[PDB]
């Protein structure tokens, strides 16, 4: 087989979650997570006699420590029979030898396997920020329910009352939903991020375009997420204070694509919302020979005899995507 | 003659339908294509416990995998008597020495052939996706009839039931066609694609004419990809969730052009879907000898002499332009 | 006299046809210009069967090609009572030199007939997109009719029941009339350009206005091309797909300025569509001396003697401006 | 220990009320404030013979000038047993270094205190201009008050009389109740931060949003600062000659997040008001030792022993926030 080191990839695709909200890391040493584990907030110390010793904190951490780890490994093997993606500028005099030609797919499997799991990051942090609740559901894996925290109050619906469809395209303001529905936002809101159809019949109210900061240069410099991800990330602007925008992401179900995002949603919080991207233990004693328990992912080739004279490149990680505050953000189930 | 290398162009300009559905190629090693040799598409992630080894994930469902690729061979003169056309800014005094004179017939003559390649390219790409079928026949040369495997009910007709001639053009709603002919998607809707008499008819209805986005806000990439084909394709704009765009491609026949779309015919599609560029293998004793046996294209210049004493300048090729999933569409025939 | 050498002009101020229309160009190398020299467009692939070679294709073009161009010369003297303009920051010293002050009313006169040369290929094109008919005219000139292949739904006049000045200015709606126009295009309509007496009346409509996106910047390219001639052409705004231009370019006869355009008119067409720039050959015998008779622009510089007793500089050339398809725009007479 | 000079913080983010209003900073060498010794203001002129000398001027100006500064003095331990946030790709094997380590968390140890100590700061700006004076207590020290001299013409009630919330959103102007109460400001009003839900309510007038300059990038250097700690803060924008934003902070207690503001409050103030950042002493001998009497933050490390056998980390300081003017800004209690 070939060695652990054989990794050259280093790129990073963050579908605009784990780019933007959850840009810090934690991996763990122990099988579950200890929530408590995390330092968290401080405190703001008080008066004190300056004659007298104080009284240190500590922050005691969060209460509620055990949850489980998303555990995760997709298989492939390396037979070498599959067509080599061609790629601009190719020497193809390599060809002959399979010691290039076998090198190569394995380095597309891992780039494979990557990509597949960046998606099931993304929509765990989806899950996490659409409603607070999580699940975590699969065979040959037990149900896990995980519930942030979130309250009632964030997760608003457009059903009640008067929705933003059934109403004039032409004179109503949507503005007034807006804030009345980021005034429980615990924070300054300035994303409002939005869903294909949920920013156009938002921008058929003749009132958002012509406000509406269209120009390129802007303050947020979250243009940086349009040129990574100029397929399903666009930027449209300012709303005057705050910035949106469209996505139009895809993930790659069992046999068809299927869309991140519910199309009547969209979620109101701030860009510098603090987001767990908690890692456990890896399984695998192999890991343990060479201490590598705390690590993001793990690849490993090896070759299985016996009945299945075959050979894998596997990597094992376990994402447990969270959210310290889940009570920063506001889910309108749009109508 | 002159040496292979002698085939720079660098100029990558598709028709909509290299770019957008078949942006993916694969070139083999063998003149017979087999598709089990294609990596296939990437599933989510599936979950397992870390207790049992894992579920082995191939690419698996193809009936038959072998096809007869679409070998094409242009021909044209070097003869130095073609009228030249002149250059913006250049000394006539290389205009003498017909050295330099050849050396630019040369690379006119591949600009006409990579221009006479593509047409092909997306003429077999639509005959492909607008029914399932694919029809490739030569002047006596072998007819072979490949199906891409749509089921039949992707190729709804609009004369079934009632037309939308036949119907109001004022108060009437095209909408719930169009979510119901969505239905069979087996994926998400991005691409509403209309004929340039097809699409007349659809803009009579008065609310149409209302809930269409005309504004220059790009969904995500469409105008950078327009602005290459301003010859035949018109961005009409936005749909809510789909973005709408009518195409007049022109194919040269012998002597005339024709539409590349029947009448009255939409197709209804992702803009993320799947699509194989794969290419044939070269039938060239000499490039066999160099060994290019993998490629896209390949140059040849030679001198003949006898009966054609002249000397000419080949690009052979073969192309089977192929769809990983000719049911993610939905070929609706207007009339 | 001055050398042949002395060109030094580099300037492209092309009056918004020859810079957008007919990029290509073509000088001849014989008296007359023989259409069928043209290299024409190409066919599919000719699919065959990698045994056996093919036939060579070859591209003739068009059937009539006994044209004549027209051979314009300007001739000026170089008097030296002309008052020169004074540069800015000159020295006067040099003033006293009668030699630069000759070379300077040379170059000064080269600018004045290469803007005199200009106007006979701008209305050379705007007759040719006006109705594709080109007569031309003159003392001692021989009058020459040039057909280029017109039909008569290329210049369909809005002169039925109802017309744009007689119907109501707010309710109306232009746009079906547009495209009822842009149908029979034989391509996509991509300029709309205006006579602002024409745009006057059709601006009149406000369901322009709140569809008018006239917002700094066309595409980004067109004002790259449009600005240098800030006298003569202006950009409007988009019409959605579309862009607007009002054109209002004079030509000056002998003693006043005449409109290119005929008042209430306008012509619809694309940007794209090829436009040949053939030239004829320069009869001097000169020029057949130093092998320049096919060129574009002819500069020559002469002391003549008895009865003109004088020196001249001479300009001479033979523009027939063309246009690959004359049914690619059409022609609507406002009214 | 480590070193007394490991103090590399230099990340001043203190939350715009120690940026906007006390910019001017007053530590002392007295364990007590003196405000006759500030500088304060300075009279006009004399108009005095150029023979007779003239008299000296002295500094007065300030009666009262004594009160008691505010130390506070929060400490941590430095056991090696966190979880530490896993900055990317620095540490492969560096994270076994327990001394590495120690000085990683000591560093963030520090990075975490010194939001406490700008928390105290932040409170004693806010506690000094929302209601004019002062009062400082906490336990194992005594309480004391302090008296600014806001008169109470600056503590007005919306509530007092027709308030804001029985009007009109739609017809009545705020801005005469905006001069109505700006008149008695002792300097020309240009800041007028208002609360989430107090301004809400705000925003919902008409006479706001027709008059509300959003375009973002005004003349104002304000904003240059606002983008750094935008975390709690927002921009409203311009008003005409006023700027107007929107701060939302909180305050950590023991186990929560508090509001600065009540609710329905509001601030006039100018850009450029003078206010004290004036610091107590280091009633510590072992800052003594080195003359450091006089500073504004004191580091200090040292390992403990007998009943906590731990290591404990000081940070020790006394601000006593004051200002020049205490009626300058004007506190209007919303409704």
């Amino acid at each position: 087989a070939q060695l652990l080191a054989a990794n050259e990839q280093k790129f990073k695709f963050d579908p605009l979650f784990l780019r933007l909200f959850f840009r810090e890391s934690y991996p763990f040493t122990t099988e579950k997570v200890y929530l408590s584990q995390i330092p968290g907030l401080v405190n703001m110390a008080l008066y004190v006699s300056p004659i007298v010793s104080g009284e240190v904190i500590r922050s005691r951490g969060g209460s509620t420590s055990e949850f489980t780890p998303g555990y995760v490994k997709p298989k492939h093997e390396v037979n070498p029979q599959m067509t080599l993606r061609r790629l601009p500028d190719e020497d193809p005099q390599n060809l002959a030898d399979p010691a290039y030609r076998r090198r190569r797919i394995i380095m597309q499997n891992m780039r494979d396997e990557e990509l597949a799991i960046a998606q099931v990051e993304e929509m765990q942090a989806v899950s996490a920020v659409l409603k607070g609740k999580y699940t975590m559901t699969g065979e040959a894996f037990d149900p896990v329910e995980v519930d942030m925290g979130r309250s009632e109050e964030n997760n608003i619906t457009q059903s009640g009352g008067t929705e933003w469809s059934k109403r004039d395209k032409s004179t109503y303001d949507p503005t007034d939903d807006i804030e009345a529905y980021a005034l429980n936002a615990s924070g300054v809101v300035n994303i409002i991020v939005f869903d294909p159809k949920g920013w156009a019949l938002f921008r058929s109210f003749k009132a958002v375009k012509e406000k509406l900061d269209t120009r390129r240069g802007s303050n947020s410099e979250l243009e940086t997420a349009v040129k990574d991800l100029g397929k399903a990330v666009s930027y449209k602007g300012m709303y005057g204070d705050v910035a949106i925008v469209v996505y139009s992401g895809q993930y790659v179900e069992n046999g068809v694509k299927k869309n991140f995002l519910p199309d009547n949603t969209m979620v109101l919080g701030n860009t510098q919302a603090r987001g767990l991207r908690t890692y456990g233990c890896i399984q695998d004693a192999d890991a343990q020979r060479e201490g590598i328990n705390a690590s993001a992912r793990y690849p490993k080739n090896w070759v299985t005899t016996g009945d299945p004279a075959r050979e894998f490149t596997m990597i094992q990680s376990a994402p447990l995507m969270l959210l310290a505050d889940p009570d920063e953000f506001v889910s309108v189930q749009l109508a």
